[PDB]
């Protein structure tokens, strides 16, 4: 079975590689209504149990299709869990509690749910965090205390931003936080904030492992924002596992797995076979261990570019 983590205090216990849903909004290509349907199933039908997603995923196409994917699950709705998003909006940001009250009861209806899991602030970065700490938290407290939410968090891409706000509202206000592309091959910097994530309580959502398509045969998209030095190592160590027979796609997500203290890895999938392959590369970690020798090498090649990452946001 898939290894289940428990996240944070919150007493959820989710797969340990969880569902990124953004690609059912077409961020990563197109991709067929019935095609995201039956990589959900083939998902659930392999143990995972966790599905991100946000109102920005496609202009708010990813909400609408994931609920009539988690609909044609036919499973009970605590055998799945899910989280989505407040704040960012392809009409641009807006943290008020005004827009985030509202922004549940829109995502409930297009996730066909009386309830999300998990809501989470999107990009705080980009908005006021005097905003997120006095405004926007406060309103998510409230429709968490509604039911529409039965946790809340914040996410963003500075390891930076978390302190701000975590260390000025009350023990106990945060239940998760959700961060990005630093942990993996070439950027672990995650881990230096998992001390004082475990300080505050809070659980630790793991996102986007292949950097977002930088650890895959195919290369990044072109609006990756990653340097082009970033990118032309993370091409190196891709063409190295090429060249010897390797897998970058599941040595990259195997890497992702390898901290406990992470409670699970948002991955985008949006086909049945990734599906099949990053369980596959899951379940192989706990029974065949990691290729050491493989990884290594690939460390050499990413050593120059390791930890670096791209501006973000307004702070
Ligand atoms: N600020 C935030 O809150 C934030 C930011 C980014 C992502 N997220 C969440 O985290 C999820 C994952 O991040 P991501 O999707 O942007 O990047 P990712 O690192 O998960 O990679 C996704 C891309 O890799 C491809 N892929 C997946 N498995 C593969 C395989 N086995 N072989 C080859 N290719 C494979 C996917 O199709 C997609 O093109 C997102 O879907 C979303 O849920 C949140």
């Amino acid at each position: 079975k898939l290894e289940r983590r428990e996240l944070g205090n919150t007493g959820l216990n989710l797969s340990c590689v969880g569902f990124g849903a953004s690609p059912l909004g077409n961020v990563f290509g197109d991709v067929s209504e019935e095609q995201s349907i039956a990589t959900v199933i083939e998902a659930f039908n392999q143990g995972i149990n966790f599905f991100d997603t946000s109102p920005y995923y496609g202009a708010t196409l990813s909400e609408k299709v994931l609920g009539k994917c988690l609909k044609a699950l036919g499973a009970s709705r605590d055998e799945y869990i899910v989280a989505t998003k407040c704040g960012r909006y392809a009409e641009g940001f807006d943290f008020s509690a005004e827009r985030v009250t509202k922004s549940i009861d829109e995502s409930l209806e297009r996730l066909q749910l009386e309830y999300v899991d998990i809501l989470q602030c999107h990009d705080i970065e980009f908005g006021s965090l005097d905003q997120i700490v006095n405004e926007t938290i406060p309103a998510l407290q409230k429709i968490k205390e509604s039911g529409k939410t039965r946790f809340i968090g914040i996410t963003g891409l500075p390891l930076e931003v978390y302190t701000y706000v975590l260390d000025r509202v009350p023990p106990g206000t945060i239940d998760v936080v959700l961060s990005y592309c630093h942990y993996c091959i070439n950027d672990s910097t995650l881990e230096d904030m998992l001390p004082y994530f475990k300080s505050k309580g809070v659980g630790v959502i793991n996102a986007s492992p292949l950097s977002m398509g930088l650890h895959t045969e195919n290369g990044p998209p072109e609006w990756h924002p990653a340097s082009p030095e970033i990118k032309a190592a993370c091409k190196a160590a891709a063409d190295y596992c090429k060249k010897n027979g390797k897998n970058i796609s599941k040595l990259a997500l195997q890497y992702s797995l390898s901290n406990k203290d992470i409670s699970t890895t948002l991955v985008g999938m949006n086909s049945v076979k990734q599906v099949e392959e990053n369980v596959g590369a899951a379940l192989e970690l706990e029974t065949a261990g990691k290729d050491e020798k493989t990884f290594a090498e690939i460390e050499n090649i990413l050593k120059p570019i390791k930890n670096q990452s791209w501006p973000s946001g307004i702070q």
